[PDB]
C-alpha cells in the first residue's frame, strides 16, 4: 500500500478500491443511498481537520 | 470491510487505517509533508463530485 484510496462497500458486501490519484466520479455516483451519505460526511469532517492544522506557522 | 476508511502510508511504508466514523485529526497532523498534500487534494476533488451529482432531481 503506497497510494491513497477510499473503501466504500457497494451496498453492503464487496469493498471498492478508488485511488485518490484519479477519484472516479461515477464510481461514487453508482453507490447506494446510505453510501453517499457517508462520503459527503467524510469530506466535510476532513476539511475541518485541515484548516485546524497550522501550515502557516 | 464494512466501514469506510482512508489509507495514508506514513512517510512511505506502513499504511494507516483511519475510519471515517471518527476521523482523527492528529493521525493526519502527524503525517509527512508529502502526505498532507495528497489528503488536501482528496477532499477538494471529492467535494466536486458530490455537487456534480443530482440529489435534488
Amino acid at each position: 500500500s503506497k497510494e491513497i484510496f477510499l473503501t466504500v462497500p457497494v451496498g453492503g458486501g464487496e469493498s471498492l478500491r478508488l485511488l485518490a490519484s484519479d477519484l472516479q466520479r461515477h464510481s461514487i455516483a453508482q453507490l447506494d443511498p446510505e453510501a453517499l451519505g457517508n462520503i459527503k460526511k467524510l469530506s466535510n469532517r476532513l476539511a475541518q481537520i485541515c484548516s485546524s492544522i497550522r501550515t502557516h506557522k
